[PDB]
DNA sequence: CGACGGATCC
DNA sequence: GCTGATGCGC
DNA sequence: GGATCCGTCGGGCGCATCAGC
């Protein structure tokens, strides 16, 4: 079934206006995601802080019309040493951040520019873009360790704000978050193994599923679609991009939506509105 | 990884 | 500089 | 035999390199 994402509510349940609207997209490939109008439907959302994951891109080869958005000009960059053309993440800001650190402070995870921390007056602010698994299962071992040195970093980052992760976490949590759950047990997002990790962060940080929060039993919510078979005019599709929040956050949860009109990408961008 | 084809199930 | 084959990872 | 279970195949995209010119 298609899905047609609630409207807006810019309000907290206490009636208090949204002051925070933070934007998360997967662009698979930034280069690209611009050509293919990207920035504009950026411009329209007009967010206060612009998360991209899967930015295969340089920082010497950002188009220059990154540079020139100005409600976004704090903007941080993070590429693997050595696979170029692979990962990359970004953090695009209208207002600097105190502190702006990259990684999970591990090497053996570091190394393919996954996470920058942004460290908030009243919040610590994280985007990810977490390991696939791989097609085989290849990777899967891998993922694994990520995820058990990610819910560390994540439980002890420091100081005690509290912490709203965004980003592409990988994993469809539950069975409400894919199409096909039955057939994808053993496809990667959809492992036991990857979805008791995601259940570990949530236990051990830890942490709320924004959009599960306000919407537990909402299905055909996806963020990800197979550009294979035009999954997307069918909605065939997994949620793979998630706003993660700290309990103390939930008061200030207005909202947190699903773009799915918003083009670019193999991935819609997702929203979350907050009220600090 | 969605679609499909074969195998099995009551 | 520019394109197309090839490879790799989603 | 209609419904379900499950393994195999073939394929959309972006970007890198390299060759050729």
């Amino acid at each position: 079934a298609l899905y047609e994402d609630p409207p807006d509510q810019k309000t907290s349940p206490s009636g208090k206006p949204a002051t925070l609207k933070i934007c998360s997209w997967n662009v698979d490939g930034l280069r690209a995601w611009i050509k293919k109008k990207g920035l504009d439907w950026v411009k329209e959302e007009a967010p206060d802080i612009l998360c991209l994951q899967e930015t295969k891109c340089s920082e010497n080869k950002l188009p220059a019309e990154l540079q020139e958005l100005p409600g976004l000009s704090h903007q941080y960059w993070s590429a693997p040493s050595d696979k170029e053309g692979y990962s990359g993440v970004g953090l695009l800001s209208r207002q600097a951040p105190l502190k702006v650190s990259y990684g999970i402070g591990d090497e053996e995870h570091d190394q393919e520019g996954r996470v920058i921390v942004a460290e908030f007056d009243s919040f610590v602010l994280v985007t990810a873009y977490v390991p696939d698994a791989g097609r085989g299962l290849v990777r899967l071992e891998y993922r694994q360790r990520w995820d058990e040195a990610f819910r560390k970093f994540l439980k002890g980052l420091a100081s005690r704000k509290p912490l709203v992760l965004c980003g592409d976490l990988n994993v469809a949590h539950e069975e409400i978050d894919l199409r096909n759950p039955k057939g994808n047990k053993k496809n990667a997002g959809f492992t036991p193994q990857e979805r008791q990790g995601f259940g570990e962060l949530l236990q051990a940080v830890p942490l709320a599923d924004s959009f599960r929060h306000l919407y537990p039993n909402t299905p055909y919510a996806y963020t990800f679609w197979t550009y294979m078979m035009n999954a997307r005019s069918k909605n065939v599709g997994w949620r793979l991009d998630y706003f993660l929040l700290s309990h103390s956050l939930l008061p200030a949860l207005c909202d947190s939506k699903i773009r799915s009109k918003a083009l670019g990408s193999d991935h819609c961008p997702i929203t979350l509105y907050l009220a600090l």
